[PDB]
């Protein structure tokens, strides 16, 4: 239009608009019709933008139920490598060496978690009100405690690194590097200033728990959830509990000495020290974005204290018995547990084949492999012992090194005083008949759409008795089968457990 | 790392997957758990992808209710130009010339509509089964009729172009260029092969119907909606109705000749001919995508035959009577009409301020002004004449040259035999208490999410009695005010109706 | 003939299939008719491939 | 605090929180901050330099 | 001392002139939010100044306590007394003071 070219001054004076609204603060759009107040709650003048979502992952060996599993193959390989350069101590097995290594991984994950907690609290920007209190709430700490005891937190994480330097683990194996990189980073969905932050929080750890002559057993160790005012004393208690049965074990000292002899001190994994001038910075990572987008929730871990009607002895433990399954490492968990002893009908929508969504047109093999690391489809229902089966558990076909349990989203409340909100959910949400459930689900959906590569959702309704497929924007997709997913997971786990 | 570089053959054999699923057919994902067949409806194995969305717009002069309106200023300017450049017949006025120009615009819109109908039918690609049957269904024709009478269709559209080209309209007025570029193209949401098509269909035309000493009055003319199997005889009836009082008229010939002398043939607007070798291609245009995204539906038009209890005489006509308002062109419609004589509760959600969402970080004034041409917010409810007010009508604060009435989306059915489906909706969707309404609304939302720059949604619930804000992914947004939008529309209309001097 | 040479892109997109299934694991072919689950053993969805034969 | 007052870090933290009590959570203040961020670029703003143990 | 805008009693004061200038500069590059005035913008700016002064005060309090010389017995207990803090508290919680002033700077970086 030549009129715009002829009157740019009037165009500029007519197009003066304030952009770049700082996120993390509640905004009211106002009323276009000033007399619409008679319809009080029939008009939505509120506008809240979420700014962070936490992916509650879990480190796993990858579906071992016999001696042909990648975990057992890596156990045999690492034991052969250690013992063929070892002249001396012969009192442990490949399985024992691998439980060590897994405990090393768990405490490395803990160190990365606490280091991220420390480095986040120094982040303050005018364009984002979520920084850093929302992130600290999502990770499950007390921002006031961190602000008051920054020095204590720094020295505690440094001491954690120093004490983790006592034992030795291989650095060629990429398990530790992948887990630390995943759990020690902030990821934006877009390369924009007011972007949304993606976080990974370990839902659980692997307290080593040696007792009895019937091998070892990695018992679950729970982790703080979002909205928990956990302090440095609680985190120190957690670390001491983790390393309580880890030091003072002469067999563990023997394993550490043998791996130190095998892999030289230069070839070990070392936790880097941190100081006051270390700044964590959100980064754009398309690979992590894609693998977050193609992630499927598996539910809460099952503990000994968790009651389950008809499913006894189904805890998430890594059992190692020399006289059971020929001494192979066994880890066969049952998914579909949410936390309460009821059906959780929403998990029924996970029984369909997953859809792998990818950006762009041409996809490389490595990118496709990295894009399905968190994907996990159920295969069969676990057989309930007894006539009562109030919960329903699904046995997976095979999973990768990490499994996603929940997703935590933090957003501004619509009501006064517009504080942060805690939203934990799986890939499937069940909405029963209620006055506010539908609008709450609508707010949930709109908040999730703000994130670019959000995980695909599977909504279900209690009144229609009908679920829904992926609630996502499909760009370049394919239908994945359980066998293909199992092959990809086997490849990825074997590659991760390599020396 | 090294393991991938050490077994790349097995990596490739494991990562060979079929991609680029052709859209336009129902895809069944199967069952991962073979025992899930007991839960019949609790597992959604269906996967349907929408392929086209139609924007049912309406050309408007731009909110005239006085002689000071931009349309009247432009009418005075163009009449002065023509009368000063010409010597001879002085028997019409600025208002008469302006309604002549509006009728010419309506004819051009109709010709572009039929030309696009003809040109779409020759589109076929293996990766999109929506071409061209779904596009024709959205446009409101019978694809069987088009393929049976292609020759008759080409002759009819060629005669329409020939008969519309007899009259003259200025090409320097960018009104015609904007309308033609809007109604003569297919637009993809992404620059990918399996993209979704954006389309523009005129909901209403502006039949002249010149009669009486009381000036002229451009009455609405309806057009075929989607899902109507209208044929060439119906389109010929529509054209003959449009030009019944316009072809062979001496005063109209006088006005067309005067416009020719004013703007000789070089400066006149011309319709491009269509034949068997004309191919239309989908194109990617971020400007039209943005102005689609920031578009707010205003509801169905009000006709003289449409009953409205408490709102009598609110037809969408362009009145020009010399004895009222000093002979100025009058056009002030009442929005909020859906088609039936009831409340239409979903329109209450539009009383909030609109949010102008734009891509990128830095936005030029050009993009900001071009991204809000279809936007329209209500200002005050129109008063109901009498004590009964079953419908509710909202008076706009000021609109651009086009107002969007409805949206139509075409997608495959989940059930056998997976035929196309018609989904007509405004920006606001109302769901009452029903077993199927919630799942249907979820299907609608998931279909809309597939479109990239889809218009923002305002859902309301029957048992909640509560609406919801913009159901869209905001990237870089601002809250727009009624006064700012009125200024923007005034500038846009003034720029739209421009005449050289 | 000429149609294949005229839409080779769609030919390739339609004929992209994963081959070379690694032997040594049980493969489930699934159900083409979703209502075939009633006939429990009348549909053989299993597919097992032997891998070694020993001559004693 | 005046001279001869044994004010501690808890008292200073209380003073800072009191100062910024009615400063955060104000949407009008957030709007002003966004507008001045848009006007003066992030390079053109005033930044408080960080301090460490070796600052004398 | 005490920070002051400088004796405003009408609209010709330098504070009001600067308010008008800064509001014009902000609003002539602003397309969007129009809900505050020049006076409101200037009260913000003054609150920003007050908290910047507070940060400088606490930073000086922190940096003084590390000063010890044999030629001056006032260093640093007399200065800490004059500023109004507890030198024993600063000596015991130097790390807490450093992290508190750093967090003060970070939170002042929001606006």
């Amino acid at each position: 239009v030549a009129w715009y070219a002829r009157y740019p001054h009037i165009l500029e004076e007519a197009t003066r608009l304030p952009f770049a609204y700082p996120i993390g603060q509640y905004y009211d759009t106002g009323y276009s019709v000033a007399s619409a107040t008679e319809w009080s709650k029939y008009v939505d003048t509120s506008l809240t933008i979420p700014g962070v979502m936490c992916v509650n992952f879990t480190p796993t060996p990858g579906e071992s139920y016999n001696k042909n599993s990648p975990i057992n193959i890596a156990a045999q390989n690492v034991y052969t490598y250690v013992r063929h350069m070892n002249s001396g101590h012969a009192n442990y097995e490949q399985a024992d060496l691998m439980m060590y290594l897994l405990a090393m991984d768990s405490l490395y994950i803990f160190h990365s978690y606490v280091r991220k907690i420390l480095a986040i609290s120094k982040l303050y920007t005018p364009v984002n009100k979520y920084f850093p209190r929302a992130l600290l709430v999502a990770l499950g700490v007390d921002p006031e405690d961190v602000f008051a005891n920054q020095a204590q937190w720094e020295y505690f994480v440094n001491m954690v690194a120093y004490r983790a330097g006592a034992f030795a683990a291989p650095a060629s194996m990429t398990y530790y590097e992948r887990h630390a990189w995943m759990s020690n980073g902030l990821y934006v969905d877009q390369d924009v200033t007011r972007a949304q932050i993606y976080m990974f929080k370990p839902t659980m750890l692997w307290k080593y728990e040696n007792l009895g002559t019937t091998g070892t057993k990695l018992v679950p160790l729970m982790m703080p959830k979002a909205g928990d005012n956990r302090k440095l004393v609680d985190f120190q208690v957690l670390f001491n509990n983790l390393v309580s049965t880890m030091l003072g074990d002469e067999d563990f000292g023997i394993m550490s000495g043998d791996v130190f002899k095998a892999f030289g001190a230069d070839g070990l994994v070392k936790l880097l020290a941190v100081d006051s001038t270390t700044m964590t910075l959100p980064t754009y990572d398309p690979l992590i974005l894609a693998q977050i987008h193609s992630a499927r929730a598996v539910g809460a871990p099952i503990l000994e204290t968790s009651t389950l009607t008809g499913f006894p002895g189904r805890q998430w433990q890594i059992t190692q018995n020399p006289d059971v399954n020929n001494g192979a490492i066994i880890f066969h968990p049952s998914f579909g547990y949410d936390g309460q002893d009821h059906e959780e009908l929403s998990f029924r929508a996970m029984c369909s084949n997953m859809i792998l969504n990818l950006p762009g047109e041409a996809h490389s093999a490595e990118m496709i492999i990295e894009a399905t690391r968190l994907a996990t489809m159920f295969q069969v229902k676990a057989v309930p012992a007894g006539d009562t089966s109030k919960p329903v558990l699904y046995l997976p076909n095979g999973f990768g090194t990490e499994v996603v349990n929940d997703y935590t989203m933090i957003s501004v409340d619509k009501a006064t005083p517009h504080d942060l909100t805690i939203h934990t959910f799986f890939n499937n949400i069940l909405v029963p008949n209620a006055k506010e459930n539908y609008v709450a689900n609508l707010e949930l959906l709109n908040n999730i759409i703000q994130f670019d590569w959000a995980p695909q959702l599977y909504l279900t309704y209690g009144i229609a008795q009908e679920s829904f497929g992926p609630f996502a924007q499909l760009n370049d997709w394919t239908i994945l089968t359980g066998e293909t997913l199992a092959r990809m997971h086997e490849v990825c786990v074997t590659s991760m457990f390599d020396v």
